[PDB]
C-alpha cells in the first residue's frame, strides 16, 4: 500500500522550499513507481497563529498516523515576545522529539566539491575537504532531566537543570555512530567532558563498553572545549561524532558554519522504530520568506533523507542526492553561493527545484 | 612592606617558561623598584610524584600566605592512566578554584598586528583583527552543582549532573563583565542557551538586571550554538563575552584557537578579594619540555597580568607587555608561529625571555 507522509512546512522560508521538495519527490515517485500519500499540518509560527499553541493536539495525531515527517523551520519575530514555553522552536522542536522518541540526530555536513572556498576556514585548510557526520543523542542528558526550575528569592533565588545519562540511552546512540561509521571511514570520535561531569564519565565508559563490537572501529575520545578547536585545525580528520544532546548541539553547528553552504545541510531525527522527522539545519530565515531566492536544497535533501532512513528507499534518495549534486557542480547556484560579482546571476528557489527536478526525470 | 608570589611551576614546560617569567618580572623589580618575594611549591604531576597528591595540604598553605599565584601547567602523559580524580588537571584546578573561590575567570584573546595569517580563519576574516575578552564564571554551574553521581546498575546504571546559578552568582560575574566592557568598546555578549536550560533563563534575566546599570554598554545574548558559529564568521564584531562556567570553557577554546597564536595568551582565576591565580591559556605540551623551544610569553604575560589584577601594579603590568609587543612586532619569534621556509631562524626560550628582560630594562 501506500507511504504515508506528514508534511510541516512551518514558517518563513518553509512553504516555499517545501514546494521544491514536493516537486523533487513527485519526479522521484514517477521514476520509481511509489505510491506516497501527503498530509500537511501547521506547526510552529503559523499554528500559534491558526490553533493558540504551536504543536496542536492535531498536529501530533497527523504525525502519529505517518510513516514519517518531512519538516520545513519554524520561528520568526511575529513570536519572539512570548514566554520560552510557548514560542515555535522550544515548543515544537523539544515536545516532538520527547513526544516520538526521537533519541536519534544525525546531521551530515560535508565541504561539496567546487563549493570548498565558502568556507570560513584558511583556503590551505578548507581545499583539503571535510566530510563529518554528527550523530547527537537527542532525548536525554540535560535536555530532558528532572529536577528543572528555580526556588528561592532576591539574591538567593536559584535555577538547576539535571544532566542525567543511563547506559541503555548511551548504547543505543553508540550503536547509531559505530554502525554509521562502519559504512562511512571507520573511525568515531566521542565528545564528552569526562574530567568534570559525571555523565561524561559512564558516557565515555559506555562508549568503550560499545568499541568492542567494532574492533575494525577507531575510537577517539576528546573533550568539548577542545574539540571546537580541533573541527578548526584538523576537520578532514573525523569522519563521525557521537555526542551528548548538549555536546551534539555545539559541535553540529559549528561544523555546519565551517562548510560555509549552510543552505544545503539537512538533519534526521529518528526512533528506534525508523519513524523520523527530516528537515533543514538551517532556519525559517523570516528576512527572505516569499522573495523566492532561498536555497531549496536542504530542505530538498531532507525529502531524500526521509526516503533513505523511515523509508528503506535507497535508490530513490540516491537519485535526489546525485540530481542536487549536478546542480550545484555545474554551478547552477542560489544567491548565497556566489561572490559578490557573480551574486548577480543567482538562480530563484523555483529555478532550482526545476533544475533538480527534471535531472531526477532524464535519470 | 614586600608583595609575596606564590610560585607554582607544575609540568612538562612550566619550568621553562617560568623560568623565563622570573627573568622579566626581575627587570620589573629593578625598573620600578618592587619589592617582590618568591616562593616555589609543587603542583600536579611533580606534586604527585614527590608528596602522593596533586594539590598538596602544603602547596594550598602557601598559596594562601601570598597576594597571587604565578602558575605554569600541570599534566603529562606519566599521570594519564590514573583515577581522573587523582589527575594533575581535574585533581588541582577544580580545587584550587573551589578553595580560593575563584569565581571570576578572564581570558584575553587578540589577534596580533602582523600575526593575522597564523589564524585559521580565511584571510579576508583575519585581516579585520579581533580582540575578544571572555569573562567564565569559575566556581559555579555545572562544575560544582550537587547531586553529582551514579546509581542503578547494568542497562538502568545512570549518572547525573547538576547544574546550579544563584542570582548573587550570575550578578557578580556579570558586574566583571560590564566593568570590562566600558573599558574597553562597551559591548557584553552574553553566552547562554535559554531556549532550553533553567539556569539559562536566570542567567539572561540577571544580566539583564546588572546591564540597567551600565546603559552605555550594548547587551546582547547569544545561544551557545550560534555563538560557535559566529565567533568563525564575525569575530570582529564581539568585545566582551559573558558565559557561565561550562559555555566559558567552550567559547574561550575556539576564540584561542582561531588567533592561531595560543602560546600568546593567559588565564586570570580572580576572588573577590583580589587574589588570583596567572596562568597559560595553553597547557604543559609534555612532548617539547626541556628543548628549550616552547614559547614563553603566555607564561610571561601572565606575570604581567598579575601585576595589573592583583597588585594594582599598572605600570610595571603595561612595561611587560610592550616589551612583548616589542619582541613579536620585531619579529622576534618561537618556531611554532613562523612558516616552514623560516622555521629554521626559530628562537629558542631563553632567547625570547632575554630579549624581553632586556626591553623592560631599557625603558
Ligand atoms: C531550538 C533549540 C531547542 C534546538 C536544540 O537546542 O536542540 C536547536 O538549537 C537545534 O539544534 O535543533
Ligand atoms: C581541565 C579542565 C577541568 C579545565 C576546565 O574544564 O575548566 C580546563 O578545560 C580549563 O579550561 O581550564
Ligand atoms: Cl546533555
Ligand atoms: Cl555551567
Ligand atoms: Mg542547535
Ligand atoms: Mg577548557
Amino acid at each position: 500500500s501506500s507511504y504515508q507522509i506528514a508534511v510541516l512546512a512551518g514558517d518563513g522560508i518553509g512553504p516555499e522550499v517545501m514546494a521544491e521538495a514536493r516537486k523533487v519527490l513527485k519526479a522521484v515517485e514517477a521514476r520509481f513507481g511509489l505510491n506516497i500519500e501527503y498530509t500537511e499540518y501547521d506547526v510552529g509560527g503559523i499554528a500559534i497563529d491558526n490553533h493558540g499553541c504551536p504543536l496542536p493536539e492535531a498536529t501530533l495525531k497527523g504525525c502519529e498516523a505517518a510513516d514519517a515527517v518531512l519538516f520545513g523551520s519554524v520561528g520568526g519575530p511575529k513570536w519572539e515576545h512570548l514566554p520560552p514555553n510557548d514560542q515555535p522552536e522550544r515548543g515544537a522542536l523539544l515536545p516532538l522529539r520527547g513526544h516520538f522518541e526521537l533519541f536519534c540526530n544525525m546531521r551530515p555536513a560535508k565541504l561539496h566539491p567546487g563549493l570548498e572556498h565558502m568556507s570560513p576556514l584558511r583556503s590551505d585548510i578548507s581545499e583539503k575537504g571535510f566530510d563529518i557526520l554528527c550523530v547527537r543523542e537527542l532525548t536525554g542528558g540535560i535536555y530532558f532531566g528532572k529536577p528543572k526550575g528555580r526556588q528561592g528569592e532576591g539574591e538567593n533565588e536559584e535555577a538547576f537543570d539535571t544532566m542525567r545519562y543511563s547506559r541503555k540511552e548511551i548504547r543505543r546512540i553508540a550503536k547509531i555512530a559505530f554502525e554509521s561509521a562502519q559504512g562511512r571511514r571507520k573511525k568515531v570520535t566521542s565528545v564528552d567532558k569526562a574530567n568534570v561531569l559525571a555523565c561524561s564519565v559512564l558516557w565515555r565508559e559506555v562508549v568503550e563498553e560499545v568499541a568492542k563490537d567494532y574492533p575494525d572501529v577507531e575510537l577517539e575520545h576528546i573533550y568539548i572545549d577542545n574539540a571546537t578547536m580541533q573541527l578548526l585545525r584538523r576537520p578532514n580528520e573525523f569522519d563521525v561524532m557521537l555526542c551528548s544532546n548538549l555536546f551534539g548541539d555545539i559541535v553540529s553547528d559549528e561544523i555546519a558554519m565551517l562548510t560555509g553552504s549552510m543552505g544545503l545541510l539537512a538533519s534526521i531525527s529518528m526512533n528506534s522504530q525508523g519513524f523520523g522527522m527530516y528537515e533543514p539545519a538551517g532556519g525559517s530565515a523570516p528576512d527572505i520568506a516569499g522573495q523566492g531566492i532561498a536555497n531549496p536544497v536542504a530542505q530538498i535533501l531532507s525529502a531524500a533523507l526521509l526516503l533513505r532512513h523511515s523509508l528503506k528507499l535507497e535508490d530513490a534518495a540516491l537519485a535526489i542526492e546525485a540530481a542536487v549534486s549536478k546542480a550545484l557542480n555545474s554551478g547552477y547556484l542560489t544567491g548565497e553561493l556566489l561572490s559578490s560579482d557573480q551574486r548577480h546571476k543567482a538562480k530563484t528557489t523555483v529555478q532550482m527545484g526545476d533544475f533538480i527536478a527534471d535531472a531526477v526525470k532524464a535519470g
